[PDB]
């Protein structure tokens, strides 16, 4: 029995698909992942099959936009069928254009489809409003504005290959029994009328050791505070004199190796490939954007956060990192010396470091197992 795992490419969608493939793996089950080229490094790492698939100096314009919707979803149509030769199951995550596109062709080829979630607040229900009677008609709204956007393109491609139109995007891509990927301590799955599961994140285990470069530079001082940003040069170096400010070193994230920097620059550290699993255990507080990936590893290695959201479900991580107590969720997407120096004041107390250890060892980590089960369990009732 072989799986297919489908992905649009993002590390953030890629990971987690990977992690299940491996689980899936590890029960006996044949694995093959369709993603961008580009993977083809970290899947040949695990062993997994890899099919790639799918992929500036001016704006874009909705006509771009409009390009870039109608390709995602032919991508499905013209390689998902190859792809899926010989499997029984196909799992995937991510853009709604892109799933409908692999749910149809799994139609046509008579295997189950499976969809997951990395944000709990994202699944449609008659009881939250969708990311920002009433409830219920938010999410039609949406619901009928995805319709727009790709239900005639969709359609159209249905029509192709003989199969009936869809009229609803959200059930049909999300189907009414959506796994949430993510830690039910971390980011609990609200109520909702769908059998929506929530099985805890998937990421694999990371056993590489830190550099001996870094892992000095950690032994130098007291736990610096990793800056983990793509931002604006300013903004970087406003963090940096916020965390200065509280006495603390910088660990940068990759890409600021060449950072212009005010003051001497011997208190900040430019890493490169890095174990975040073990490198987040050994900093005072970690900020970042609030990706449901980076708060879950931060939050499994006891980490205080502070979150300056951008987009998607960045906004929730931060909400939820505020509510536990094992973080800040600051206000603006970009910060300022007093914003940021605030946020640092509450993320470095005694306390919050003892919230975020205590959650820390309630944070589970074998999601992407209880994920390759329940779908061995469902490809086994076909
Ligand atoms: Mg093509
Ligand atoms: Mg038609």
């Amino acid at each position: 029995m072989r799986v297919l795992l489908a992905t649009c490419g993002s590390r953030g969608d890629t990971e987690p698909l990977v992690a299940l493939a491996v689980r899936v793996r590890d029960l006996g089950a044949d694995v093959r992942m369709c993603a961008p080229p580009d993977c083809a490094e970290r899947l040949a790492e695990v062993g997994v099959p890899h099919v790639p698939v799918g992929p500036r100096a001016k704006p874009l314009t909705a006509e771009d936009v409009r390009r870039f919707t109608t390709e995602a979803i032919a991508t499905q149509f013209d390689e998902i069928p190859a792809a899926a030769e010989g499997c029984a199951a196909v799992v995937t995550t991510g853009l709604l254009a892109a799933a409908i596109g692999v749910r149809s062709v799994a139609e046509k080829l008579g295997i189950p489809y499976f969809y997951a979630f990395h944000c709990p607040s994202y699944v449609p229900s008659p009881y939250y409003p969708p990311p920002p009677i009433d409830i219920p008609a938010q999410w039609e709204r949406n619901n009928q504005s995805a319709y727009q956007r790709y239900g005639g393109l969709l359609n159209s491609h249905r029509d192709a290959i003989g199969l009936p139109p869809v009229e609803d995007i959200f059930t049909f891509g999300y189907t009414d029994h959506p796994w949430v990927a993510a830690d039910p301590v971390l980011a609990p799955l609200q109520p909702t009328d769908l059998d929506a599961v929530q099985t805890g994140a998937w990421i694999l285990p990371d056993e590489r050791p830190l550099s001996p470069e870094l892992a000095a530079f950690l032994d130098a001082g007291p736990p610096p505070v990793y800056l983990g940003f793509g931002a604006p040069a300013d903004a970087v170096r406003v963090a940096i004199d916020a965390i200065r400010a509280h006495g603390r070193r910088v660990i940068l994230s990759r890409g600021w190796a060449d950072l212009v920097l005010p003051d001497d620059g011997a208190d900040c550290f430019a890493i490169g490939e890095v174990n975040h699993q073990v490198l987040f255990g050994r900093v005072a507080a970690v900020i970042h954007h609030g990706g449901a990936g980076t708060t879950h590893v931060a939050a499994r290695a006891g980490a205080p956060q502070i979150l300056l959201p951008q987009m998607a479900d960045q906004p929730y991580y931060a909400g939820r990192v505020a509510e536990l107590g094992v973080g800040v969720a600051h206000d603006g997407p970009i910060p300022t010396f007093d914003s940021l120096s605030a946020a640092l004041a509450t993320a470095l107390t005694p306390e919050t470091h003892a919230r975020a250890t205590a959650v820390a060892g309630t944070i589970r980590t074998d999601g992407a197992a209880v994920a390759a089960r329940l779908l061995l369990d469902a490809v086994s009732r076909e």
